[PDB]
């Protein structure tokens, strides 16, 4: 029993990890096979940021003006191309260490793994959710870019994400590894506001199931909803509109515990209508929403 | 910028875990130079558990009866000793993957992270801290023994935990890797009640400390205080009390701010006081004690 924000172990993005220098600006890139991914800003001075062209820009670049250091080795850089927002090197020798891997653009609500790193060395890993808002909330400092946020299944990497920016508020952005921004975002030095950050719904109930799970179980309550209801309570609080395919997705936590799904949604729509009183929900004091129903059945049964 | 509950990388320590069955119990090994270390109560049954002699259950056992699998490979056990509540089984290959390494044996209010095992492959990573009664607040599951917890500098994993057991109240028991337990806990199906789980008040400073580097500063006051009136409201609310020692492992942070230690102890007096009134700092309803004052500096500095 107990129940963590976990993160994937991070061994197999660890092995991935290169630096990538073009000119003054070092960050992270990420090397699979024979290629080097890194955001297309390696390129860029802070000036360059306040409106980059990057096609102009990368004009003036050759495949030795980009420096990738995997460990203490120099790699051989034999290409190089944009694709969006990222840069793709293409290096003389495959990585010995790729993992099998996919790339995947993941929805809103979906969480994941980060390895922060700084040239090109890991600094640590924790958990994230791709906010509704397409930000996520990470801890990168400058150096961090190119950090990427990835899922395991078993052996194969599914990686979602790579770090290029920090609004003015403090909340990140980037892209998936074709280089496309999550949300409207756009890699220059400019003031870009987010939207709301609404709260994961179906993963606060996955979240709640967990409590139950592990013996938090004060908040259950004598009522029921409807999805309309429940939604109506939702908007009011700034959660995102709760589905039947999210009602479907919480059916084997439902089917576990006994506690029909809308039934948990009452229970969620009194801790919003009267607060948590003091109280904690595996010592939380606040609605977790940054675990998925498949992160909670996954902690829950063991998954390797 | 941006604060997040950070784990180290855990490819240094996924390259150490192993499976370790002896008879019908199969639990996590951790194998470094050319010993695995385990558990002892992997020669145990259930039934074992509620009162083993462990001495007399280890005769029973022989080096061929410890099967030992890192990866799908056995590896040939050629000796085998009990240190305290661990096994040591030699095997007759250093592991190649073993990283620089030390043995060390944490003090209350420490972090570490913890790389969940089950049947010698590696499902998660977690931060942690041992807390004032010596317990730690996991997710563990059957199967889970012998995962381990660490900290790693530089290229140096400091290894400090190895998971034993799980109280009836849900928190965890486990050992250093020299096989003894932190605080009164035994090997045993037992009822053992911890003590007071008091708050780790140096590690909830410096995450105060953190917050204001990052940006949440609406719970600074115009206040100070004295180590001993402090210490008042401390023991009132279950905290510990906090030193001089304190006060100067906190000294870098309040460098850093400008906000010496004992106006932060003040604005800490009146979050006790007056509560959070349904703000947040750094997105947590509830004041964490799971950062040591390095920990803020380390994430705050992006030590690689
Ligand atoms: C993520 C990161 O480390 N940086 C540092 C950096 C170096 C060189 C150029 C630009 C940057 C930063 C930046 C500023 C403004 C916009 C974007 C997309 C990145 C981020
Ligand atoms: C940590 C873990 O997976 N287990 C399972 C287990 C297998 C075999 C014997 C005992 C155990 C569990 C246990 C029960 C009671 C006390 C202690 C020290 C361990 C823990």
């Amino acid at each position: 029993s107990g129940f963590r924000k976990m993160a994937f172990p991070s061994g197999k993005v660890e092995g991935c990890m290169v630096q990538v220098t073009c000119g003054t600006t070092t960050l992270n890139g990420l090397w699979l096979d024979d290629v080097v991914y890194c955001p297309r800003h390696v390129i860029c001075t802070s000036e360059d940021m306040l409106n980059p062209n990057y096609e102009d820009l990368l004009i003036r670049k050759s495949n030795h003006n980009f420096l990738v250091q995997a460990g203490n080795v120099q790699l051989r850089v034999i290409g190089h191309s944009m694709q969006n927002c990222v840069l793709k090197l293409k290096v003389d020798t495959a990585n010995p260490k790729t993992p099998k891997y996919k790339f995947v653009r993941i929805q809103p609500g979906q969480t994941f793994s980060v390895l922060a790193c700084y040239n090109g060395s890991p600094s640590g890993v924790y958990q994230c959710a791709m906010r509704p808002n397409f930000t996520i909330k990470g801890s990168f400092l400058n150096g961090s870019c190119g950090s990427v946020g990835f899922n395991i299944d078993y052996d194969c990497v599914s990686f979602c994400y790579m770090h290029h920016m920090e609004l003015p508020t403090g909340v990140h952005a980037g892209t998936d590894l074709e280089g496309n921004f999550y949300g409207p975002f756009v890699d220059r030095q400019t003031a870009q506001a987010a939207g709301t950050d609404t709260t994961i719904t179906v993963n606060v109930l996955a979240w709640l199931y967990a409590a139950v799970i592990n013996g938090d179980r004060w908040f259950l309550n004598r009522f029921t909803t409807t999805l309309n209801d429940f939604n109506l309570v939702a908007m009011k609080y700034n959660y995102e509109p709760l589905t039947q395919d999210h009602v479907d997705i919480l059916g084997p936590l439902s089917a576990q515990t006994g506690i029909a799904v809308l039934d948990m949604c009452a229970s969620l729509k009194e801790l919003l209508q009267n607060g948590m009183n003091g109280r904690t929900i595996l010592g939380s004091a606040l609605l977790e929403d940054e675990f998925t129903p498949f992160d909670v059945v996954r902690q829950c049964s063991g998954v390797t």
